């Protein structure tokens, strides 16, 4: 009946969703891998393609729609030279330091229009060999960079398949002072992080353009996943050995206010699930103790974390974690209207209850 057990009720909620997630996912790895294998024996730019194992479902954070994945495929591109498109590291030009990659320059920048043709081009090829699962490639969507696979099992399953350029060169300027985890997880780990390669997704700017269409956005999926699933101040947090905390939970649940308001409120199409991690990024920074997220907070926790999304609607700044000039609440990105919608939804929600959980 109370606030603080009609939470812990939503959690439960969420934790019988998992059951269908895990075996859809079956299902994706199945196909996922085969198509894998099709790919690194064909001869072609992508046989060095591998599943980067990134993403909500592998951070355990997946919470609703075991009809639709999202997958990485990753493919390792030596010699990049990035060239900043927006001064922000919002989005980036590849150019190159003989090219495997050379078929898809325009001039000397890599084509992302002419790379996803050619790599949809072989996924239609080598998914018809695939014969003892159902799977077929949807019609390509004007403005939709992912190459869906449709899998019946027999009820219908949507597969994101992501083009992901891995560098294995240092990380951009434009993240010098991004991944600010040193009060948290500490100056070792960020250092190590940083070694680790980063990833470039094609992605369009849309604006006066001349190069729209050959625009990429940098990822760092595997950064995220690391630190999602290894997100105590203390190495033992959520381990068997261990404290549990409820940061997870707290994202599950924000993920899941989000998703619910957005299925009733059209105004708010702007808003997604990243705009939610981002914001919890910086939560975690702030309050970086173990303590600070005993499961027994998880009310006054989650709470805390509207209140400073609310303030990022209200400021209307929430910058990429990784990327601080970066600020995916610009006004240029969302408009002052969706914000302040938004924000008296959320306020809503919070001084009645939360009856959107309910649904
Ligand atoms: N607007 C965005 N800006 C930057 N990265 C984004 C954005 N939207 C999604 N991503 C990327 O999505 C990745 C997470 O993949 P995932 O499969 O969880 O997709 P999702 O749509 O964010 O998740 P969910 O289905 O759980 O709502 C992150 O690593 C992040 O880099
Ligand atoms: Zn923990």
């Amino acid at each position: 009946g109370t606030g603080p057990d009609k939470l812990k009720k939503v959690l439960d909620k969420l934790r019988l969703k998992r059951k269908d997630i895990s075996e859809a996912a079956e299902t994706v790895n199945k196909v996922v891998e085969r198509l894998l294998r099709r790919m690194q024996k064909r001869e072609s730019e992508f046989k060095g393609v591998e599943q980067l194992n990134t993403g909500s479902y592998y951070e355990h954070v997946k919470i609703s729609a075991p009809n639709q994945f999202n997958v990485m495929f990753k493919l390792e591109v030596p010699r990049i030279e990035l060239q900043e498109y927006y001064e922000t590291g919002a989005f980036y030009l590849v150019k190159f330091k003989g090219n495997p990659l050379s078929h898809f320059l325009e001039g000397e920048v890599l084509s992302a229009t002419k790379m996803l043709s050619k790599f949809r081009k072989i996924i239609k090829e080598e998914v018809k060999e695939i014969k003892d699962i159902d799977v077929s490639v949807e019609k390509e969507k004007p403005g939709s960079p992912a190459v869906t696979l449709l899998i019946r099992n027999p009820e219908e399953i949507s597969v994101d398949i992501i083009l992901a350029l891995e560098s294995k060169g240092s990380w951009p300027i434009s993240t010098k002072e991004g991944l600010p985890i040193q009060g948290w997880l500490g100056t070792k780990v960020r250092t190590n992080l940083r070694r680790e390669p980063f990833y470039l997704v094609p992605k369009n700017a849309k604006d006066g353009n001349s190069f729209q269409g050959e625009t990429w956005r940098l990822s760092f999926s595997h950064t995220e996943k690391y630190i999602l699933n290894n997100h105590g101040i203390e190495k033992t947090c959520c381990e068997s050995s261990g404290a549990k905390c409820c940061r997870k939970e707290c994202l599950k649940l924000m993920k899941y206010l989000l998703e619910q308001l957005k299925k009733e409120f059209q105004e708010l199409d702007a808003f997604c699930s990243y705009h939610v991690k981002t914001a919890i990024f910086h939560m975690w920074t702030q309050d970086p103790q173990d303590s600070q997220w005993d499961p027994r907070n998880l009310s006054s926790c989650f709470d805390k974390l509207l209140a400073f999304f609310l303030e990022c609607l209200r400021t209307e700044k929430l910058d990429h974690y990784f990327i601080p000039k970066f600020n995916l609440f610009s006004q240029e990105l969302i408009d002052r209207k969706s914000k302040e919608f938004l924000s008296k939804k959320i306020e809503y929600e919070r001084n009645n209850g939360f009856p959107i959980f309910d649904k």
